[PDB]
């Protein structure tokens, strides 16, 4: 039977706006969902696949039983499906959040943000995180282009494509053959071990706390910073190898320009090699929202 109510979108209402983003497995596309042909009709947003398979199907029908499972603040909200083409496809509408990407957001107004703003978007991520993991979900792929803004005050986690659910009686997930693999935003064991784990979620955290205090810079990318301790004309699976003997041996993204020596600090005991040493999503939430508190002028 269908996962959700197949009346609820009908395709036929459903027009196309708008591309707000584009992968090689999926797409985001803003739409209208105009029933009554009238103003009554509201601004969604719409994931779909592209070049899909039988295998990427079953796995976006769990990356929606994912998204419906959740209900935040801090999460972007599912507003259902459409079963299109004559009810033999899949997509997901949501609610469209209308800054876009918090990537983009960062660029485009780095000039009005500020460290604690900066700290406010990461107490909202950790929140989210929290929440997730009261789930037994791990989201596998914590980065900014993954982080939507709704408005200035407010963020939230906006996709889950590679979202896992923990095993009933482990504490990990071990992915067999991974699909896109952000290998740059991997903790050391999800690279030599395929183990993916709220811990590993913690350390991806840590990146983007980097990423935020970086205000996506040119070439301060985690990418672009770790190609260039490597090595830039490094290629293939050496870039893997050297990655994993810089991580292991305590090699780290540097602190960014401006950044307070505490803030890295976080971020450091984000990259524990140790998984078990890593602080949880409510120990940050705490100490981030402590620290913006204690700040005044
Ligand atoms: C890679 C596989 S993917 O394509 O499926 N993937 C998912 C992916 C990454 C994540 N999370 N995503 C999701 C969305 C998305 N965007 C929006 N609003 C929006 C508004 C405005 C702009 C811009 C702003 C400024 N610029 C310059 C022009 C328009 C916008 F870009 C988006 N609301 C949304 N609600 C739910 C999802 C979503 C967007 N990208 C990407």
């Amino acid at each position: 039977a269908f996962a959700r109510d197949p009346t609820q979108f009908e395709e036929r209402h459903l027009k196309f706006l708008q591309q707000l983003g584009k992968g090689n497995f999926g797409s985001v596309e803003m739409c209208r969902y105009d029933p009554l042909q009238d103003n009554t009709g509201e601004v969604v947003a719409v994931k779909k696949l592209q070049h899909s398979t039988e295998e990427h199907l079953r796995d976006f029908e769990r990356e929606i039983e994912i998204l419906k499972s959740l209900q935040h603040d801090n999460i972007v909200k599912y507003k259902g499906v459409c079963y299109s083409a004559g009810r033999r496809n899949l997509k997901l509408i949501m609610e469209y959040l209308p800054y876009g990407s918090l990537r983009d957001y960062l660029q485009k107004h780095k000039e009005r943000i500020d460290h604690i703003k900066l700290l406010q978007y990461t107490s909202q991520i950790c929140k989210g995180m929290e929440y997730l993991g009261t789930k037994r979900y791990i989201h596998r792929d914590l980065a900014t282009r993954n982080i939507l803004v709704e408005n200035e005050n407010r963020v939230k986690i906006g996709d889950f494509g590679l979202t896992k659910v923990l095993p009933q009686d482990k504490e990990y997930y071990k992915v067999k053959e991974p699909g896109e693999s952000p290998i740059f935003w991997y903790a050391p064991e999800s690279l030599t071990e395929s183990k993916f784990s709220v811990a590993s979620d913690v350390w991806s955290f840590g990146v983007v706390l980097y990423e935020l205090f970086t205000y996506i810079e040119k070439s301060k990318s985690p990418p672009a910073e770790f190609m260039r301790m490597i090595g830039n004309d490094k290629q293939g699976q050496m870039i893997v190898f050297h990655l994993i003997e810089l991580l292991k041996n305590n090699g780290r993204l540097p602190r960014p320009d401006g950044c307070p020596d505490e803030i890295y600090m976080i971020m450091t005991e984000c990259w524990n090699n140790n998984v078990n040493q890593r602080p949880s999503f409510r120990d940050l939430a705490l100490r981030v929202d402590q620290i913006r508190d204690n700040m005044a002028g």
